[PDB]
């Protein structure tokens, strides 16, 4: 930024709010966020475990 002191800063970031999309299953980033029918997102790495588990209807933790 721009302070008296040159050199050091007093330490200020601006930056816009937005919202981040994690897996409640891994609870880690998902790289490609796949939006099942129930709305929320998941991992591939996750998703594709229930589609195998389950081939008829879709469970999600938190619909
Ligand atoms: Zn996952
Ligand atoms: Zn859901």
């Amino acid at each position: 930024g721009s302070s008296g002191s040159s050199g050091m800063a007093s330490g200020q970031f601006v930056n816009k709010l937005q919202e981040e999309v994690i897996c409640p299953i891994c609870l880690d980033i998902l790289q490609k966020p796949v939006t099942i029918d129930c709305g929320h997102n998941f991992c591939l790495k996750c998703i594709t475990q229930i589609g195998e588990t389950s081939c008829g209807f879709f469970k999600c933790p938190l619909c």
